[PDB]
């Protein structure tokens, strides 16, 4: 049948100069860590030590500067525009917040994305955005973010946003969080661990089984962080939609092997990231 569109996602893309570095290696999407200040305002794109094996953990930007950089990379006509870059996952490091600041964090995130990435709707960046929350109890972040875009008069930008819960929670617990949040679509499900440690496919398989079921709630599944060809083959064989990596050219190489090329292709802006593949 049709080839499954795949997001090849550059990992830990936290400096503006890295956006081109990863896209030029074959990434059509990136993941970026977002730190918060004491007031739940996104502050830096910063991970810190420890991080993935082989990487510098300390590159960072003021979050709004990173957004302006991402805006340039994703706005047609800009000197820096990368047509290939279609999705950003923000790994929201809400662990530094109290649980009762989750909703505030979502409003401040929306406020900054509207201002600096979507340019108040004036020729904004065009990538789809996934808000990845590490703790199921921080689900009120989603409400906060939607309510802020609505207050600011741009509720339609929610069409460009989707959701993930990154903490490797049991799939039924994740679904219960989305039911609490009133969310029923635009759901990605991460599964993974640092490239420094081993991991199997059992939870990826559970997530894929949910995605492919008639009654499931997941739209896309992505596996992280994968730096080896054999792991990439295993994940594609398991039917994931996305693979996060420190080496986009490694994943591109596998996808260009003749057996995989018949069955997968690199996602473009044509491909809606909230739609389950069939
Ligand atoms: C930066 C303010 C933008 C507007 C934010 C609207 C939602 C505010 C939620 C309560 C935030 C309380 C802490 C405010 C910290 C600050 O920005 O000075
Ligand atoms: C399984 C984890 C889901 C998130 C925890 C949210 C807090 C639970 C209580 C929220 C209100 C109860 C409800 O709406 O059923
Ligand atoms: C949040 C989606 C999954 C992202 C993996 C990034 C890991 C990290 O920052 O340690
Ligand atoms: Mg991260």
């Amino acid at each position: 049948g049709n080839r499954r569109p795949i997001w090849i996602m550059g990992a830990m893309v936290n400096a503006i100069g890295q956006i081109d570095e990863f896209v030029n290696l074959g990434a059509n999407s990136i993941e970026t860590d977002v730190s918060f200040d004491d007031n739940a305002n996104p502050e830096y794109t910063y991970h810190g030590i420890p991080c993935d094996c082989g990487r510098n953990c300390k590159k960072y930007e003021n979050f709004n500067d990173f957004l302006k950089g991402l805006r340039s990379a994703t706005t047609p006509g800009n000197s820096k525009y990368q047509e290939k870059l279609v999705l950003v996952v923000f790994d929201l490091k809400t662990g530094s917040l109290y649980d009762n600041q989750a909703n505030d964090a979502g409003k401040k995130l929306a406020k900054n994305l509207l201002q600096h990435y979507w340019n108040n709707g004036n020729n904004g960046g065009r990538a789809y955005i996934v808000l990845s929350i590490p703790d199921l109890n921080h689900y009120p972040l989603i409400k906060g973010f939607k309510d802020q875009l609505t207050k600011d008069g741009h509720p339609e930008l929610m069409d460009k946003v989707g959701h993930d819960f990154s903490g490797n929670d049991d799939i039924g617990d994740v679904g219960k969080a989305y039911k609490k949040a009133g969310i029923t679509g635009h759901i990605w499900q991460s599964d993974g661990i640092t490239n420094c440690l081993p991991r199997g496919l059992s939870r990826v398989n559970a997530a894929v089984a949910n995605r492919d079921s008639a009654n499931g709630f997941i739209n896309k599944v992505y596996y992280w962080t994968v730096d080896k060809r054999s792991t990439t083959r295993d994940a594609l064989d398991a039917g994931v939609d996305g693979i996060m990596t420190n080496y986009p050219d490694v994943i591109t190489d596998v996808l260009n092997e003749a057996a995989y090329k018949k069955k997968f292709r690199v996602a473009t802006y044509d491909d809606n990231p909230w739609v389950t593949f069939k």
